[PDB]
């Protein structure tokens, strides 16, 4: 049996690889949750221990602990171990009955936990691409001392491509592995991606849209972070760093195609000029249950995609004058040093002022354009924990300084 | 290096074949061309022999042997073993410095070229869809014997699929053996199709379509056989049959779809839902070059695809009205024993009566179906030697069999 702990486990990613778990264990015993891990959702995470059983539990918020006691005294026939903040997720990590960690955390958390996992050998699912994009030194260099411990995508353009590739070739080397596209055969990429709710519009119309704009009309509903990074297609510029970290491919090879439908979810072209693509209806459970199946599937009941139905596939060039944030990731990105870190930090500023109605759409790559000119390439420390610092110490003064800008202009 | 064989060097597939390898070698001396095989094109395989200077020559035509013999004496430091008939053709399956095989050739000699190239335990790349349709159980029961001989599928479509596997799978079983989908974890196949030339024809306007108009102004431009198949839909059908004996796959679960951009080549849904699919520009020389590198690839100098120029992909639901020769193709795959030996051998003599303006567009169904409905089922032979026998006389009353009902309705 598989045996998982599921990090978030209240969170979207976290609530859909539960849902997908309980579907595929209706048809085959093959999952044993061991672990569940929340900030503060203490009714949930009841709820989802008395179903699930896992042997351990823990809580990040210590206000609601007690609570949480109390309750699992409940659940018959059932003595979990129950822990707290940070050293519960520690215990968790370092337990030897769990195999596979699906990370459903963003910001510092996630990837705290994800370096906890690393350390303990796990393989980690991975949906956090953010602490790729920030932090991909540190975990390439991490994944390098720990040889066992592997990270599997989750972003679903980045399973799509995992999904494609030969696991004949993948089983002789692992993710943000030097290497990794020569050992696969893999030429070049092609990104997809929705568009968001913008392609059509003009220079003149980009100027005044608002967050309502972005928000109010989804093609698919998700945090409204990630949807205001769809609509300027930063969501895009990050993955696009995402895909050079984790399968060692050159910027110059890996494309961006808007395809609105998004039945298909990417490609991948070999060396010979053949190319695989990954294609489904829009399900974030195909990614999630590959990541914890890999490199096996296993049987579902969900819904057999009908191309017939479907009828029309569409591909298109996005315009770099319209979304200039997939511009600026690329220069970063190929600029290389920290200048991901500090993409990063700028845009998480810059995409919260949007969402507020502080700026405006061109506002938000104007200001990360200016704080990736305002830095200076740093030495890469050698040493992995001034390695984390440096990183931490990048995202913080970018966040200030993207802040600076928009309280000198204001 | 990896030495090969071409069985038909002058015909499509051949010539295919040698492009891709020339081209393949410029780039680096990966392919031995160790022996060149044709019928009776004499100057074109001297031409051949001067470029790739292969250690064995094989013209099938004695009347030529010795022009061939005189021809080759004007090549600078080259003595080849210079072979006839189907003596050289054995002769050159059996060499130990051969280890993989093309089969570009049709018919009998297709068939018995494969049957040698099994019995020596080589790497057979099979082009001839029909022999696979009309003596699956005999190549079955081969393949069974010869434990370390392989058939891998060069017909796009097939290679398309096998592309779609993952090798750590398909390396655990093989072409044409039992279970070989449950190891591969295959829940269906899309089967895609060009629809042919007359995909968007009224019925009235099929009643009158001739052979001259499927082999004027065409899409793709290849042999006058298959191009009759490719507009009554016939080589799909063959095709579907084609599929469930080299992967295992029920016919209830192999579906037909017309693709007219012919860019995706066919698709594969797993067990979990997720389908794969594999996409070129329509060129025979990626899936010929994939036969000849499987389990691995190699560098080309072929255009990439641009998706984005391409820019709309459609598929639709064949209609079996307008092409009863799939409704028929199912019916005699379903109904198994020797029916699919029957439909490939009266499709024969259907196609050319056709092709040569005797009969019209739906007298092709109608005598298939007749002889069809004349069959009755046989015990299958145990004896691979009474086996053989046995297709061969099948083969041979169902061409009588359509003949005769030809000359009924004449
Ligand atoms: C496999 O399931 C889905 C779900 C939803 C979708 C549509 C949203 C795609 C993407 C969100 C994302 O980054 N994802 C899902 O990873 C938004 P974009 O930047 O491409 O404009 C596609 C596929
Ligand atoms: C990979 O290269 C090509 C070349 C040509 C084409 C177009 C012809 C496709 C097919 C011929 C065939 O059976 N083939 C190639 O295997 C004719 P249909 O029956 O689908 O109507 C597609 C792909
Ligand atoms: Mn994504
Ligand atoms: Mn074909």
């Amino acid at each position: 049996p598989i045996n998982v702990a599921i990090f978030g486990s209240t969170g979207s990613i976290g609530t859909n690889a539960l849902n997908i778990i309980r579907e595929c264990n209706k048809i085959e015993n093959v999952f044993n949750v061991k672990a569940l891990y929340v900030n503060k959702s203490v009714n949930e995470l009841y709820e989802q221990a008395r179903e699930f059983l896992p042997e351990y539990l823990c809580i990040h918020d210590k206000s609601v602990y007690e609570e949480l006691k109390e309750l699992v005294k409940n659940i018959k026939d059932y003595k979990p171990i129950i822990l707290c903040g940070d050293e519960g997720m520690k215990e968790i990590c370092s337990s030897n009955s769990i195999d596979k960690i699906v990370i459903g955390i963003d910001s510092f958390q996630g990837l705290y936990s994800t370096m906890y996992a690393i350390m303990n050998n796990k393989i980690v699912a991975l949906a956090n691409k953010e602490s790729i994009v920030s932090a991909g030194f540190f975990l390439k260099k991490l994944l390098n001392i720990h040889k066992n411990a592997k990270i599997i995508p989750v972003d679903s353009e980045h399973s799509a491509i995992f999904q494609c590739l030969d696991n004949n070739k993948v089983l002789k080397t692992k993710c943000l592995q030097d290497n990794f596209s020569k050992i696969n055969n893999i030429n070049k990429i092609f990104l997809c991606s929705s568009g968001g709710p913008f392609q059509n519009l003009t220079m003149d119309e980009l100027k005044n849209v608002t967050s309502e704009n972005a928000l109010k009309h989804p093609k698919w509903k998700m945090g409204k972070k990630i949807t205001i990074d769809s609509a300027t297609m930063m969501n895009k510029g990050l993955e696009v760093i995402e895909t050079h970290f984790l399968f060692d491919v050159d910027y110059n090879d890996i494309e961006v195609i808007v395809h609105k439908e998004c039945i298909i979810h990417s490609c991948v072209e070999f060396i010979d000029k053949s190319v695989i693509s990954q294609m489904y209806y829009p399900d974030m459970q195909i990614p999630i249950l590959y990541s914890l199946t890999w490199p096996d599937r296993i049987k579902t009941n969900l819904k057999p995609l009908d191309l017939a139905q479907v009828s029309t596939l569409t591909f298109h060039k996005p315009s770099l004058e319209h979304f200039p944030c997939i511009k600026l990731a690329y220069q970063a990105g190929i600029k290389g040093n920290f200048y991901p870190t500090v993409l990063n930090a700028s845009n998480e500023i810059a995409n919260n002022l949007f969402l507020n109605n502080k700026i405006k759409y061109f506002d938000i790559s104007s200001i990360i354009s200016q704080v990736l000119e305002s830095f200076n390439s740093q030495k890469v420390s050698e040493n992995s924990e001034d390695l984390m610092k440096q990183i931490l110490q990048i995202h913080s003064w970018a966040k200030d300084k993207a802040t600076d800008i928009y309280n000198k202009h204001n």
